[PDB]
């Protein structure tokens, strides 16, 4: 039985999965090319699952350290432990300041050109790969040649071919500036990697490529999608945007409720068990494969009331798109803080933001290739 894929409203969950999740929060179905595995979509239910130990990832559809997302344990907690210990708490709140950097260039670059412009050029997937460009203490001079590399990779309308050479490029940037903190460290997270305490002497050049990898496309991607979304979702809708524009100081719950409305997490792992389990009272084979679906879950009516209406006043909940258990994302502290200064900053710098073009000419694509919206045309007040 093939899961609802498709979107009668673009900001909308897949009109089918409503009915499934009340039938069954877990229960078998056909996917992509699918086979053929567990689908869980309650709230309960994918915080049981993520939670259990039990299961093992599986990219989705290889590897390796320092990785995390796809890493099984051992290696995957000692790994994790690793990276935790400099790309820290405190590393990400040190980042404000820059952040509110970043976000101040691009607007002033976009006040430059007048409107209309295209938010997610301009500014949606530029900050978030600027801000890592930050954390991995890229000099100044050397700021543009990253955007384009990283900005390159990230581009998803081009043959196989451009696609890979491009990722090639990145990965080799990538090992070209391990060894330039190698020989001139500072106080990006890639200098304090380089020394931290690592009895087996796991952090080595690969370990450190993958990491800062991963980092990069969370940033570059689920980051950039999330911003362009979440301001195309609220430029249509109206009561929300009224809200928010009265009282900014209603911008952190905006952004939780975003997080919860738009958060798909096409690249969080398959699990498998492991051995046999029970989830929802369902017997699950070991290593038969289940698919947490957290946007299914967000939209559970168990855990929010009217769970598809969008209120930036929802009392705080806790939404899974950053996941939960082992594997929830230890990069949401600076998701949260770049979302809530690029949302600030943005409705604040730029009166009478809102689309420049009407709502049904956005083109959206929602899967594991590519999630959001292509470009987001806006004008405001000159
Ligand atoms: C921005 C909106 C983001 C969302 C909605 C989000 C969501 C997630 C989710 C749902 C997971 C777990 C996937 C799974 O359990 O199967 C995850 C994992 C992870 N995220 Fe994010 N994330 C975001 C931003 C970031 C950022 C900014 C970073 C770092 C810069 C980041 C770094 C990571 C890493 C390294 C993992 C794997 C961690 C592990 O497996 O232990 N994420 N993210
Ligand atoms: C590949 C690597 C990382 C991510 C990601 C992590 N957190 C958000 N997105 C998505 C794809």
């Amino acid at each position: 039985p093939t899961v609802p894929k498709a979107r009668s409203c673009p900001f909308l969950p897949p009109d089918g999965i409503a009915d499934i999740r009340a039938a069954a929060p877990v229960t078998r179905a056909t996917f992509t090319s699918g086979h053929e595995a567990w689908l869980v979509t309650g709230y309960e239910e994918v915080r049981a699952l993520l939670r259990d130990s039990s299961f093992s990832v599986q990219v989705p559809h290889k590897p390796g350290r320092g990785s995390l997302l796809w890493q099984d344990e051992p290696e995957h907690t000692s790994d994790r432990k690793l990276l935790a210990k400099e790309f820290t708490v405190r590393r990400m709140q040190a980042l404000r300041p820059n952040i509110q950097r970043i976000v101040d260039e691009h607007l002033d670059a976009i006040e430059a050109r007048g409107g209309p412009v295209d938010l997610v050029k301009t500014f949606a997937n530029a900050v978030p790969s600027m801000v890592i460009s930050d954390l991995f203490g890229v000099p100044v001079e050397r700021r543009a040649e990253f955007q384009d590399i990283a900005e390159a990779m990230m581009r998803v309308d081009q043959d196989a071919a451009a696609t890979e050479a491009a990722g090639m490029r990145l990965g080799g940037l990538l090992y070209q500036l391990v060894q330039e903190r190698r020989a001139n460290p500072g106080d990006d997270l890639i200098s304090a990697l380089i020394t931290t305490e690592d009895p087996d002497g796991v952090v080595d050049d690969m370990f450190l490529m993958n990491a800062a990898g991963t980092l990069l496309i969370a940033a570059h991607d689920t980051t950039a999608c999330m911003i362009g979304l979440g301001t195309a979702l609220l430029l249509d809708s109206p009561d929300q945007l009224a809200l928010l524009r009265e009282d900014p100081s209603l911008v952190g719950n905006a952004v939780e409720e975003l997080l919860r409305y738009l958060t798909i997490g096409q690249f969080g792992g398959e699990r498998v068990a492991t051995r046999d389990v029970e989830l929802g009272g369902v017997r699950i084979a070991k290593g038969e494969q289940v698919v947490a679906h957290v946007l299914a879950a967000d939209f559970d009516p168990a855990f929010v009331e009217e769970p598809e209406r969008f209120d930036i006043t929802r009392r705080p909940a806790p939404h899974l798109a950053f996941g939960f258990g082992a594997h929830q994302c230890i990069g949401q502290q600076l998701a949260r803080i770049e979302l809530q200064i690029v949302f600030e900053t943005l409705f604040r710098r730029l009166p009478g933001l809102r689309l420049a073009k009407p709502v049904e000419e956005l083109r959206f694509r929602h899967d594991i290739v590519f999630y959001g919206v292509h470009e987001l045309p806006v004008t405001w007040h000159h």
